[PDB]
Formats: structure tokens, sequence, C-alpha cells
């Protein structure tokens, strides 16, 4: 069903970061002809959005009374929005969010414009289910560190054959007194150890989330298209 | 409080892996004199169980008629039974686990023997609020793809520096002993189309509990302040 295509289609969305009046969200996505289906986060509450063509008309209704159109042009103007201001937050939007909070709800409101008139659009998201948790960050987060882990073990393969390749330039007599100030011998030990002193504090710091949203996305993607496909 | 102390002391703890005749969780936690923590998980779902003293003196007379002891004791022999287990997979336990799903709740079984009597415990847990599923999971995992992402560029930097030194010592030897140059951008496509798909697998989460707990582990702690 169309609802079911919305669900796959957001899956393999990546996250974006978003700019409100007061705070920020994370937000991800997928709009067809048939609705939309939307996931935020605020990094402690995941909040889900889902609704089909008749929920677009009567809403759109509510909201504006100063112009009509069909649904379908309602979700493309959406898609035009929210398209551009994922890719980075440098772009010229003219348009402008903001948020509230009732009990387990999350109101994103939007204003713009569309037809050089004011258009409206408020997405109401209620908490996700514990499975599109799982599903879109869970799952992938947890799958994308062990990519993460393998890549590390990776590049330390590498660099023990540098290593090798040095040391077969050294006992060929390249050099035969130490002149200068070069690399140490690679250990995985204490590549890590100094690491977890010197460089973990930081480099683990989750701040506003766009961190996230700039380093690893394609990962991110990579990920939830992997299971998407084994998932079948 | 004492609850408040044991959920500060479960944030700490490892995530661990968990055999069952059916199936297989993950699973910590903390266990005091004064209760314990639990979380559990099948990576679906996440469930979370918290006891006092009241509470384990109820149930462990309740499922245990015959023994005496207090909360304390009880509290000790169930980390007894517990913490070597989620050690080590591969050590013998005098226990035996089993789990059943009642609704949108997880009881884990517990069947063991205490002097020639048999013990009997049950962990009945809950689905874990999103604020505990985002401090345990979410955060943390988040946190550590970041810094494995930080070690690859370190470990990118540190091959580039011993490439130089290589092109330095050509100022000539056997040409099978030499290294393809390191290039990133190379590096990362062929690893997403040849190695990604199997590197990604979670399986039944013991690759993460075998490899990744000791960032794990850093993460958390570096949240806590």
């Amino acid at each position: 069903s169309g609802m079911e295509e919305l669900e796959q289609g957001l899956l393999m969305q990546p996250w974006a970061w978003l700019q409100l009046a007061e705070n920020s969200l994370l937000a991800k996505v997928f709009i067809t002809k048939q609705g939309y289906a939307l996931l935020v986060s605020d990094l402690q509450q995941v909040w889900h959005e889902q609704v089909d063509t008749s929920v677009v008309s009567q809403r759109a209704k509510e909201l504006n009374k100063r112009l009509t159109a069909p649904p379908a042009a309602f979700l493309c103007h959406l898609d035009n929005l929210l398209r551009p201001l994922l890719k980075d937050a440098a772009h010229p939007s003219e348009a402008t969010f903001s948020c509230d909070c009732v009990a387990d709800a999350l109101i994103l409101r939007v204003r713009s414009e569309l037809s050089g008139l004011p258009f409206y659009w408020n997405f109401h998201c209620m908490l996700a289910s514990p499975s599109l948790v799982s599903q879109h960050l869970i799952r992938p987060l947890m799958g994308m560190s062990l990519a993460l882990q393998c890549q590390v073990r990776e590049l330390a393969t590498l660099l023990h054959m540098k290593d090798l390749e040095i040391q077969d330039y050294q006992e060929s007599g390249a050099t035969l007194i130490r002149d200068r100030l070069k690399t140490e011998p690679f250990e995985e030990n204490s590549f890590l150890e100094q690491f977890m002193i010197e460089k973990l504090p930081e480099a683990c710091s989750i701040g506003d989330g766009k961190p996230f949203v700039m380093n690893l996305q394609d990962l991110y993607m990579a990920v939830t298209t992997q299971e998407v496909q084994v998932g079948q």
C-alpha cells in the first residue's frame, strides 16, 4: 500500500538538522503524491507522523483560507521546502519553523509562501513506536559502529604493512643512524589508550546533533539500505 | 536515593550477550544490597526492571518459601549467578535461564540451587522508557560512531605520513615488497562496495558485545558529566 511505501522510503532518507525558533531538531521526511512520513528527534525523544492525501486536504483547508490546490500540489511544495534546507542550512530559505509539546505529542509548525501568498502547515507528531526507534536509530547506529570498527581494523592492517616496508629499507642499509624524527612503528594498544585519554571526550560529543548529520549520513543511508535489502 | 544510584551504575555497565534455550538477549544489570536495575533488548525492543529491598523480600519469599536470609543475601546470590555469566558465556553456570513474553512484558526466569534447596528468581520487565533507550543506546551508539570516525581519520593521517617516509627512502629495493600509496577516498569507496554489507550486520548482537564494549563504556562514562 501507499503508506507502506512511505515508511520504506523514509527508512532510507538521511537525517537533516533543522533550525527552529527556540531549539533545533533532527528530521527525516519522505514525500510522495500519496502523503508523507516524518521522523523527528531531539536526541532524547523521537516523534513520528504519517499522513495520506485526505489528511493533506483536510488540514490544508483548516490552516489556509487564502488559497486552495490539489493535495499532491501541497505535498510537492512541502518537499520543495524541506529538501534544500536538509542538504545545508546555508540556503536562503524565507520559511520559518517552530514547535510545541503536549504530553506525547510534538507539533512542528511551518510558515512559508506559495502562489505569492502565505502558506501554513502543521506536522502533528506522536511518540514513535519502539519498532520505528529500533529501525531508524538503534539498529543502524549499531551497524555503523561495527562498520567503523572494521574500517579501523583494516587501517591498522595497512599500517603494519607500511611499517614492514619501512623495516625492509632499514634492514637493507638505507639508514644506519637515526638522523631525524620519524613516525614510531604503529602499535594499536597505545594508539587506543592515547586516543581515549586525549581525543575521546571531544570526538564522541553529540552536541545539537549537527556532527552526526554532517559527518555520518553516507554511512547511515548505506547501513539502513543494507537492512531493507536483508529484511526481504 | 537508592534507585538513582542503581540507575547511575547500570549506565556505567557494559552490554552482555545472554544465551537461552529458545533465543538470546542483550542484557546489562547492576546489583547492590539495595536492589538492582536491569536493561534487556532483543534488538527490536528494550525492556527495563528495577527492584528495591521490599520487592526482593516479597518476591523471594513467594518464590522460595523455605528460604530464610534477608534481601542483601538474596541479591548477593543473584549477583553471583549473574555477573560471572555476563563476563563470559563460556563459563560453567550453576543456573538455567529461560525467557517468556506476556503481552508487552518480558520475564527472565532463573532456576538454580542454594544449599541443597532449589533457588528461583523472576526478573519482570516492562518496556523501557524513551529516556532509557536514548541514554543507554541511541546517544552512546551515536557517540561511538563519531569517535570511531575520528579514529579512522587519525589512522588515515598516520598512513599518509608513513607514505611520505617511504617515498623518501627511495632516494630501490624489491618491488613486490612495495605497498600501494594510501588514498582515503578510494579506501572508503572500496570498503563501502566490498566490505560494508558484512561489516554492518549485527546478527544476534554478539559482535557488538565482543568488539565494542570498552568504547561503549568510555562513551557512557563521558556523557554523565
